[PDB]
């Protein structure tokens, strides 16, 4: 059977913690009062809420209103705790309030207004400067959910909001987060299809917070290379075919040969053999000024199959690559 894996940091956070901050089943949730808050309009719906822009009459301020939808009982408290035990993070999204929302009959989390320009149009608008100086931004928020035993498991740019007027950055969406216990195994179906790690790919159950990492050099690779999404397969197993283009055969082999896990079979007529690529293969006229050496080292270190070799959030923010950031 499969070899175990665990962290290499922040490995044992939740089992030194009082049984309160991590057993989220036995959270008792404090309701305020739903006549703070009135919707002005819809902002879209995902599988689990649907998400409003709202003002809080008790101080006019504006804010955003998530109401959960009636499905998957248990993500709600543990969504709940995970966002008061990070509040007041550094880029963590606030939650000001909770309240019953009368006509889904479920909780309506009330945060702190982001005014956010579409990651697609933003996208195209950064400069080198930029995808530093918010890479460093997003590293902040996963060094400290990491530090305090949680992994968000859903890095993507659209759970990336960011204020650009301000220079300003919020992770939002921690409905798929977990609290990391070494030695457990995790549902792999998390994350969306173009920023799943090699690990949910090979249905390896026993990750961590290294996941994150993977995903984060997605986004990375998306941006300098202005390549969205960057590995684009049509579905679960050709996600895995483009991820192996790219980084080869032999070290996927290698990967799961270490873990002694197998291939699903359907792999047999897909896979291929495929050489492991340098970087540089990438970069060309329209894409080259936001491209350097110390940017495609820091790639390199991000995106490797084995999670256990992947920069921690820590290591990345020591990199090379943000010394032009201004601290
Ligand atoms: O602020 C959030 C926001 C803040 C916290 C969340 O957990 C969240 O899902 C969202 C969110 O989904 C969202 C959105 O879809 C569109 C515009 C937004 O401002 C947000």
């Amino acid at each position: 059977g499969p070899v175990p894996s665990r962290a290499r940091v922040y490995t044992d956070v939740n089992t030194h913690r009082p049984r309160e901050y991590w057993d989220y089943e036995s959270h008792v949730v404090e309701w305020g009062n739903q006549d703070d808050y009135q919707l002005v309009r819809k902002l879209g719906r995902g599988k689990y809420s649907e998400v409003f822009e709202a003002i809080n009459i008790t101080n006019n301020e504006k804010v955003v209103v998530k109401i959960l939808k009636p499905v998957k009982k248990k993500k709600i408290k543990r969504e709940i705790k995970i966002l008061e035990n990070l509040r007041g993070g550094p880029n963590i999204i606030t939650l000001a309030d909770i309240v019953k929302d009368p006509v889904s009959r479920t909780p309506a989390l009330v945060f702190e207004h982001v005014n956010n320009t579409d990651f697609k149009q933003l996208y195209q608008t950064l400069t080198d400067y930029d995808i530093r100086f918010y890479m460093y931004e997003i590293l902040k928020a996963l060094d400290y959910c990491h530090s305090m035993g949680i992994m968000h498991r859903d890095v993507k740019p659209h759970n990336v909001m960011i204020d650009h007027e301000h220079r300003k950055l919020r992770l939002i969406d921690w409905g798929l987060a977990e609290f990391y216990h070494p030695g457990q195994e995790y549902n792999v179906r998390v994350a969306s299809r173009y920023f799943k790690g090699p690990e949910l790919l090979v249905d390896y159950q026993m990750y961590d917070y290294s996941l994150d990492m993977w995903s984060l050099g997605c986004m990375l690779a998306s941006m300098i290379f202005r390549k969205e999404p960057f590995f684009h397969g049509h579905d679960n197993y050709d996600q895995l075919v483009r991820i192996a283009k790219v980084l080869g055969t032999e070290d996927l082999y290698d990967y799961i040969d270490k873990y002694n896990i197998e291939l699903d079979p359907r792999f047999n007529d897909i896979l291929g053999r495929h050489s492991r690529k340098r970087w540089e293969r990438f970069v060309h006229s329209e894409n080259q000024h936001l491209v350097s050496p110390e940017a495609l080292d820091f790639l390199d270190k991000l995106l490797r199959y084995d999670h256990q070799s992947r920069l921690t959030a820590r290591e990345a923010m020591e990199h090379p690559y943000f010394y032009t950031v201004v601290k």
